[PDB]
This record gives structure tokens, C-alpha cells and sequence, in this order.
């Protein structure tokens, strides 16, 4: 299953768009400037739990 | 399919951890404070494309 | 109850308002670009307490 | 309905605990130092639009 | 006293200005795109002591 | 009305609570490491409006 | 001595470099957007150590 | 004038105050680790102006 | 060739040392607190162009 | 092996790519402004684990 | 020597310039708004050792 | 001219110091954490220019 598009590193938006939809016909692409937010790669099998400063679960654990 | 435990918000570590392996057994349980780092939700359809001054593709795309 | 327009992903701003508006016609509708703030979810059952370097309340407690 | 404690200022942890779960016996009470997170008032009638290069949407709207 | 307009979010800034001058006409209005600084309540009963390693005043201490 | 303390600058925690409580017997003293949140001037005078993408009120107008 | 100007704030630049040119001849006058940079007050008797983990001084002291 | 102190750059905390307090008897130290704070150079001639979307001052001007 | 160890997450810094020297005996490992710094995949191909407000080459650049 | 090209501080975006494609042929140039990114030296040799609070890995190591 | 040029504080790049390069004739000038990125003075005599949560060198040291 | 030590990645504190001394015997060493600041190579070459709204010189100039 493709995930990741190197071979389209240094291209155009619009070459980009070409190949991600002929490889995910329902991709749903969104156009960014570098930096504007720090993408994580997600992990299925990963479950991070944020807790406290008393050890408590703050925030609604979720997988990734 | 769950994914989260809104149940969870406010219990222990280790009541976290127990739930949290009965309905995944395969979990890989990660324990941060609060503010680490900034978590996003995963939606499979999409695609980021982050791009530089001229437009190009500036890191590799991938699916999230 | 929807709080949520996930089908909306990828659309123009416009079609965006059309759809909010059916479902909630009382949504103040603002539009900001991506990363310029950290949204966060609501839950009506949690308090946060921030406190100070000797663990008093050091910002107004509230729902959220 | 009171969503707010602003008389808990300057109290201590176990104070405030006591006063919240008077009056809110269900909280799930979240003890974080100051400045871990940006906390944001929420607003019912809202919906953010947070929108990429091409003024399409980039996340999943909510209310809030 | 009013110190706070709830109902103007969403509006113009043309309708924002006649409405806050309306109610305060001293005002002087300032005008910023979203998260350009995090503003901060005001507590007029609250002194925040900034304090170095050894626990020494580093800040001028002001109300606040 | 005194509401600033720039005679304190160096001393204890200690001799900056016994002073202060002095000048403002209700102050709420709350104590924090240098560069936990960046503070601000309080302008009663003031209104900020924050704008989004179309220059709409994205946030509830406050004084300040 | 003059050396703040809180009668500017909600002036346009024009008046305010007048207004300042007028009480500070030699001022050297820089116009910049909130938030670029945080700016600090100076005290004259302050000096302030920047410290390494082994606690040795790492940046040079200065007055301010 | 002497306002900065390259040679103690390496040394103690504590042969740090002895020379600060032989050159500047007045000097209120502060200890603070690296990082805490970007501090900035004193300009007595220069004037900044912090301006808002319509170029209107935002913030009171201050020297420095 | 094996550059990363996704079977890793979640186990002891003990356990990943062993296996990462297994595979790769010349590592250099560095134990770090999640957060500390934002790593980025290195590209061979790839050739960072940092430019200032004039489209100067503004650092030196190099691969990656 | 050249993978750094000190001697195109200062020069033209035009004048970059020409010299890095002459002496690089395969390079994919990516034109962004300063500070957009943090970039990072790239060290075959090394492995960061990036750990919880538990000092169990958290992210997948990778070389670099 | 001269390697800092205050009595341009105020001046236009093009003033500025003309000047650096009389004093540097081999400068290499680049041109950024402020707070793009934070400089720091370069001490010869310095070496920092960047470490790692176990107290090993995480990043090359070098002298600045 | 040795500027670097790559050699010392994943050495100890104690090790790194008896290397560096012995290669820069005048050599003020200084221990940090990673990600505490974000150091940068001095080019002595180079002159930056940090301008203003108005391309007007903010800070001082200086080579590095």
C-alpha cells in the first residue's frame, strides 16, 4: 500500500496532485507553506497517554 | 472500532493502562506530561502537500 | 447532536458556510489559516487547575 | 450555572478541590503548572474554519 | 460595568468599532490578526512574583 | 495607588510577600519561575480586536 | 525624564514619530508589528546570569 | 563604564557575584538558567513602535 | 538497509541499545526527552535553499 | 565529496541553482526564507532515542 | 577591528550598505525582518557541550 | 585550525572536556542541555541586517 510520495520532492503542486490522485483517487489534498505545522507520523499500535502533574490521564487517550 | 478513551480523562496511569490493554492488547503505552508535543488526528483521506516559496514540494507527502 | 463537519475536509470555504449554516444557523463562522492557533477539545466534566511553583491556583479555574 | 472559580485564586490544590466538587460533584480535576498549555474559552456559537494556500478546508471544523 | 462584547464575534470590525465606541467612548481600538500575542485576564487582587533559581525576585512585581 | 514593587527586585520570596501584603493586605500572591507566561500592561483605555481572514472578530472583544 | 509615550498608544505612526521627535530629538524611531519581538524593561541595577547545568556562568553578564 | 563581563564567562556562580559586586556594589544578581529568557540590548537613543494592522501604535512606546 | 526500529516503540532505552547495536554496531546513542527537538528525515537529494527578504542566499547551503 | 556550498552566501537564488546543479546534477532545490525550518546536521553515525517519562521509546529511532 | 556598526540603528539598507561596505569591502550582506531568527555573539574562547539526558555529547561541539 | 570535535558525539561530559582542553587549552566550556538554544555557525563574512516595516535598520549590525 503507497503512503508516501518521494518522487515528488522539488515538484509542482499542480504535477503532485496529478500523481497522488491517480495513486488515491479520494485524497483529499491541502496545500501548506513549510512549517506551518509539525506533522507526526502515525503509529496504529501506539497509544500516548498525557497525564498530570499527578500522574492523572489529562487529555482523551487516542491511537496514533 | 475504538480508537479513544474518554472514559479515562482524569484516572490514574495504571487504571489508564489496564483499560486501555483489555481492549487493545497490543498497545504500546506511552507516558508524556501534558504540553510535550502537539498530537493530531489521523484522517486516512488526506493529503498535506507542503510547498515552498515557488510552489514546489518541499517534503515528502504522505497520507494523514 | 453534530459539532463536527468532517465530510468538509478539502472544500472551499464557501461550500464549507453553505453546509455549517443548514446544520447550525447560528454558527459564527471565522476563518483563519492553519497554525495560527492551538484548538483544543471541550469537556463539560473536566476542571483544570493551573497552579504556581508552590502548587496554589494561580489562574481562574473553569470548566473545559 | 457556574463554570468558573475565580474566588479560588491563590488557594491551595486541596482547597480548590473541595469547592469544585462541591459545586461540580462530577469533575474530572486536572492539576498542570502554569504556561504548560494555552487553555481557550469556549464559544457554543462558534465555528473556525482553519483553511490552507488555497483557502480550502485543512481540518475537521467543530464547534467551539 | 461592560468590559467585554460576547456578541460581537463574527462581526465586522466597521460594527465592532460602533458598537464599543457607542458603549466606551474613551476606547481606543487596536487591531490584530488572531494569535498574534496571548492576552491575559486581569485580576486586580493578584500579585505574580517572577522568581530566579535561588527563589529571588528576577521581575518588577505588579498588580495584575 | 501603588501596583508596581521595582524595590524588590533581588530580594527573597519572603521579604517580597511581607512587603507586599503590607501595601495591599488582599494581594493574591502566586510565585513563578521567570519565563512561564509573558505578562502585559494592563491598559484600561484599551480595546484589541482580533481579526480573522476576512477581518471579522474572531474572539471576544475584552478591555485591556 | 520623558521615557514612555502611553498618550500614543491607538495613534497613527505619523503622529506618534511627531510627537516623539518633539520631547526626543535624537530618537531613533523603528516600526515594527506586534508580536515580532518581546521586548523587556531595563534596570539599571540589574545583572542578570545566564547559567549552565553545572552552574557556570554561560553568556556574558550584563547590566539591564 | 563598565556594563558587561566577559571574563566570567566559564566561572562560578560564585566568583561571578564576588567581581559584579567589586565593579557595580549596587548590583541587584539574578541566577537564571540559559534559555529562560532572550534578553536584549539597551538602545538609549532608539524608539520602537509596535503597530497594528492599520499601522495605528498598539503598545505604549517606551526608550530603549 | 536498516535505519530505523519501529519494533522498538515502547520498549526500555535498555532493550533498544541492545537491539540498535546488534544491527548497527558503530551507533552513537543519544537518550533524549520526547519534545526536545523536532528531527527531520534526511533527504540525499534534496538541497535546502535558505533566502532573505531580497532573495540572498542566506545561510550556507547543503544537502539533505 | 561537496555537500555544502559556503562560497553562495550572499548570491542570488539564480546564481545558487546553477552553481549546486553543476556540481550536483540530481538536486531537488527547495527555495524557503529564513527561519521557516530548523535545520539539522545529519550524523550516519548516531541514533537518538526519544523517551517517555518511563524511559521506554516513544517515537521510532532512526539513524541521524 | 569593527565588527558592529550602531550608528546605523535607524538608517535605510541602502545607507546601511553603503557604509558596511566601505569598513568590510568583502561583506556578504543579508537582508531579514526582525525576530526572524535570534543571532548570538560569537566567543572564540567558548565551547558548549550539548548533552543528552544521560550527560553524553548529543551534537557536535564546536567554538562559538 | 580544529573549530570541531565530531569525535566526541556519545562520549561523556569528563571525556569531551579532557579532549577539547587538550586540543584549546583556553577553552571555557560550557554544559547544556540539547534544545536549550539554537546555536549557529559564525561566518565572518557575513553581515545581517535586521530591518523594520519600513526597511530601516532595528538592531545593530554585526559580523557573524
Amino acid at each position: 500500500l503507497k503512503t508516501e510520495w518521494p518522487e515528488l520532492v522539488g515538484k509542482s503542486v499542480e504535477e503532485a496532485k496529478k500523481v497522488i490522485l491517480q495513486d488515491k483517487p479520494e485524497a483529499q489534498i491541502i496545500v501548506l507553506p513549510v512549517g506551518t505545522i509539525v506533522t507526526m507520523e502515525y503509529r496504529i499500535d501506539r497509544v500516548r497517554l498525557f497525564v498530570d502533574k499527578l500522574d492523572n490521564i489529562a487529555e482523551v487517550p487516542r491511537v496514533g
